[PDB]
């Protein structure tokens, strides 16, 4: 095909087939099925050097994920697509991919047309004849060790609609049918073995007409708050580069991390400084704490089992983004080989933030005073996972932060509940005889910094009291305390959690410099809260598919293709074995020091649902933030222009 | 004077003046001084008769604080405006009162004009012809055990202006002078035995003509994004009281905790019920960590020592709110007992708060979808403690949760550093010598809860994963995990911390009554997570001085009049004697299960400074929130008119 403007783009809809093509020609007279068509970033040190030393451009690369029918497992490679020539290939035979729309979309009708299934409905009091009203969210088996990877597995969580505008999730159904994705039909079906047939309360709706049949009527429309940007927006987009204050960076997109930033820099007044080299979510893991049969399958690893690509919502009709937006679109590649689209996957667009700064002298009654607002750079993407949505945010700010905001919404996996069943301590009775287990939403946040240029660092700081005693010399009124800097010399040594005992924050910096006022090294403070201990035991299934989860950071060494922590086919792997985050981290001694290092940081909610999130759910957030410290020598954002401003001198002159 | 709308209304000019002769009369030959004058809030048992029993209206009552010349100490006391005459009436001799902007703007000439501070700046190099460029911020002396209540004390922390249009601020002198308030004169001066005198850098500046000097120039003025209400605003201010999304609250504010909601109820479908009686800011420290004399004195109790209402910033010109405002006024009293007016002190809006909640079926390619937009309310103030700003925002939102955000900016205070000097581990150095001492600023948010109607409890929320281990018949693969509710009986069993091992959270409940689905109480739930302890030792001054700092929490018994946890009169106090939270905890053995309670919580940050942060700092943001959970038995604003909505059979229609 042709080159892309920049290195880091995404394949475009003519790369993607050249290289479905190249992958056909290949496997000649072979019935194969494409699971998955990506660009294969290039090497990080082949990057830098193009983008900085003058280095040849990087062959333009392609990743696929095939399967073969009649074969086991799944096959990939690599197509270099200027010779549009396979230059690497190989069979996985023991390992299950990535779960497409397309092999989660014919799944209801599957268990809708089985005999076994039907059967069931109707003892659930579902007669046959209405198997139509029947429907089902298809999720990864996710591990059932009765079949492992020896089949590529869907669960079926079960739901019944009176009306096909009903939300369905009021009335789940107690039975879980096992289906073969290949096959295309159910193998095993898991009923418990207290039978709870169907609800026979009304379904609990939200769409305007159920409201209003609810309650009385809707509330009345609202005066409009109307946003506008007559001069249009400060921002400069030149493909998927973005330059906004002083920032600039490369938007990318996969069908797996979503929204994927990369190297990202400030200009500091002339001095062009770099931040970090890319930047994304890597994975996450929504473990369910019901003990019971077969809930400890629900425990979705969402970006590697379906893709916060592959699952994101096309922003534009929605009304999702308020203001003079700028969107991306996305290029998949389907079951066939052909491209795919999906239309404004990525929002980009700028806001108010209150204030930057301010501050008025009491002297002459604050006649003095200066105050400069803030404006702050969203890049948006929201993804459904089923039942809920994932709304993601990066924000970048005029301080020099970056900010990931996240908002859960959408609707909670309910379970059934019997009349006289309680939802005990695992999950709550949120509607009659619906019951909402408690579950944990984690995510692993990706970072390959490039704090102020290479050879970075990590260290934990701590918060503490001086170690002197109220009365001594050193500590004569006891208020003295600081803060204790732990770098990590080891991978072992980064293995660590927040502790509200100490305000934990951790640092990523660059030890070969230093701030000339300050005297410390410039860098990146990672300051986030929502960072919940993982609740599985150690051992257990989600423990093992998700080693990253069980530590709020985990730093290891860079390695160019070391993007997801539980394994690039994530899908029914048991958990044992050497990949992934456990095969970064090894025997936990490498270095970690002055080098090249990734930082991977957990961090998430605890969900112990209420009556409030039912029958759809209010936006619950979630944030974290890397701040610059020691990175400049004062406020970078003082040549702002401020909103206000009068001097003491002018003051007096206004008498 | 004339009765005011509203029971909970601040006094008007009208009724502080009547209060003033009134006191005056009363103290007829005396030479006094006012001190405070502000409304002494009704009971709140006769309130909630008066609102909800037909019983009659409180009396009008003003709370007056007076000095009277060659008196120690202070006088307070009641005045029944209706029949203008003191009701109540006492002297406390040992102790000091807040201070006003009349007692802390005199002394900057004071210190000008004393001989033995003149020689303590000739000796660090100023000229005795320039102390018209030497500038101090007159804070309270906090506590000095040289002289306990028996004077009252100021301490100036001295600066230098080369120019009146610099930022002082990065020129402190070594020195720090003491000052008697009412005999207005230097008593004494700390002197460091190590003599750092004046830096001889440039100023670092902030304002435009500054920055243009310092960098080249200022950025270019950018697009502006304009907000518009064209229909004007959906919510309805009668008087003070606010009626927004069935939130109904009264808007009150006074000289020390500025800003005070009372009496907040939402209107759930026709049941308007009550959720808090009152809620506000009791009391602050912003305890700095430098064990060095004479700056264990650097920790101030701004709210108890200052005012938030006094120390307030008239909103208007600044620009600091964006959109349809509608302000409110404060009226406090001067020295004389004559009214006195800072317009604009409170600021009201709503603004756009993304999205409120959304959902779509995969099933037809998200055609199936509804988009709520939130809004949100915003009550404001923005106060000025010398350096720093504090900006205040109370916050409503339309699923029922009310949040508490904070955003501190302004400028760090700062001590002079020698050439060699080392900022040591309890500062830093932000700019040539000069260091910025490491310091926490903690809250006393005081909660008078009435969830759903009277008798209320307290818990503690904590996350665990089930006692059962792995491969047990109760946990076979260990993902079992709830939360443990662990709700005080007694005021000791509420004295509890932030913990971040089980994502630790707070319910404030009703025992008395049951959710129909979930079958928990209806409750509001306290999300709180920048809870930093407090780093002082026990026994020292900080945590003698704010007994409530030590704990997130700290649930008390509710009595009238039970406000400010550091006590009445703040200045000065040793921290030895029971009095504020110490008095209301007593034994910790009083009963707070089912009861009229108060709530306070302790949060804050803990605040390392970093060049950043110089000279002028960018808002750093601290939040809180209130969630209700298990008080609805579904989503409240699901009759907000959705931004978009199609239905699935909508979605077939359009084909
Ligand atoms: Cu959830
Ligand atoms: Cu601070």
């Amino acid at each position: 095909p042709a080159r892309p403007a920049h290195p880091l783009d995404p394949l475009s809809t003519a790369e993607i087939k050249a290289a479905t093509n190249t992958v056909k020609s290949y496997f000649a007279g072979k019935k194969i099925s494409f699971n998955t068509v990506t660009l294969r970033e290039p090497a990080r040190k082949a990057y830098i050097q193009w983008k900085e030393q003058g280095g040849p451009l990087p062959p333009r690369l392609a990743y696929y994920v095939i399967l073969e029918a009649g074969k086991p497992g799944v096959k990939e490679g690599l197509v270099d697509l200027a010779s549009l020539s396979v230059i690497e290939t190989r069979a996985l035979e023991t390992v299950q991919p990535i779960l497409t729309v397309e092999d989660l979309c014919s799944t209801e009708e599957v268990i809708r047309n089985d005999p076994a299934v039907i059967e069931q409905c109707v003892l659930s009091g579902i007669p046959a004849n209405e198997m139509h009203k029947v429907y089902c969210d298809p999720w990864t088996i996710g591990y059932d060790e009765r079949w492992g990877t020896g089949k590529r597995l869907q669960q079926a969580l079960v739901y019944y609609r009176s009306d096909e505008d009903d939300s369905q999730y009021s009335h789940p159904l107690d039975f879980c049918p096992i289906v073969d994705t290949e096959e295309k039909k159910v193998i095993f079906i898991d009923i418990p073995n207290r039978r709870r047939k169907v609800s026979k309360h009304k379904h609990a709706n939200f769409y305007p007409k159920h409201m209003i049949e609810k309650v009385g009527a809707m509330r009345p429309e609202a005066p409009p708050i109307n946003v506008t940007q007559p001069e249009g927006v400060s921002f400069k987009m030149t493909g998927n580069v973005m330059e906004w204050s002083n920032f600039k960076f490369h938007i990318g997109f996969n069908y797996r991390e979503g929204i994927v930033l990369s190297d990202v820099s400030y200009n500091d007044h002339g001095n062009v400084r770099p931040i970090f080299h890319r930047i994304s979510l890597s994975e996450m893991i929504v473990p369910y704490g019901s003990p019971e049969f077969p809930h400890q399958r629900k425990h979705a690893l969402d970006i590697g089992e379906y893709g916060a690509g592959y699952m994101t919502n096309p922003l534009s009709l929605g009304c999702d983004c308020k203001g003079v937006i700028h969107y991306l679109d996305a290029h998949f590649s389907d079951r066939a080989g052909d491209p795919i689209t999906v239309k404004n996957a990525v929002c980009i667009h700028e806001e108010d933030d209150g204030l930057l700064f301010k501050h008025s002298d009491f002297r002459d009654n604050f006649a003095t005073s200066l105050v400069t607002r803030a404006t702050k750079l969203v890049v948006s993407q929201i993804f459904t996972a089923a039942n809920y949505e994932y709304c993601l945010y990066w924000v970048f700010m005029q301080d020099g932060a970056i900010r990931l905001d996240i908002r859960l919404t959408g609707i909670l996996n309910t379970y059934i509940l019997g009349d006289d069943e309680e939802a005990g301590p695992w999950g709550t009775r949120v509607y009659p005889n619906v019951n909402a287990h408690n579950h944990q939403h984690l995510f692993s946040l990706r970072i390959d910094p490039r704090i102020d240029g290479d050879g970075n660092s990590a260290a934990a700081c701590d918060a503490k009291s001086s170690p002197y005693p109220l009365g001594s010399p050193e500590n004569m009124y006891g208020n003295a305390f600081y803060s204790e800097k732990t770098t990590f010399k080891t991978v072992k040594d980064s293995l660590t959690n927040y502790e509200s005992a100490t305000g934990r924050s951790w640092d990523i910096f660059n030890p070969n410099k230093v701030n000339p006022y300050s005297g410390k090294p410039p860098s990146y403070k990672l300051v986030s809260t929502q960072c919940p201990p993982l609740l599985a035991k150690e051992g257990s299934l989600v423990a093992k598919r998700a080693p990253w989860a069980s530590h709020s950071v985990n730093v290891v060494p860079y390695k160019d293709n070391r993007l997801y922590p539980s394994g690039d086919h994530v899908p029914q792997w048991s958990g044992d074995g050497v990949r992934g985050m456990r095969e970064w981290i090894g025997d936990g001694s490498e270095n970690i020091d002055n080098t090249d290092i990734l930082f991977f940081h957990t961090f998430g909610i605890t969900h112990f649902p209420a009556p409030e999130d039912f029958p759809l759910m209010p936006a619950e957030p979630i944030t974290l933030m890397l701040r610059p410290r020691h990175f400049f020598t004062e406020n970078p954002g003082l040549d702002i222009q401020p909103s206000y401003a009068m001097t003491t001198s002018e003051a007096k002159r206004a008498v």
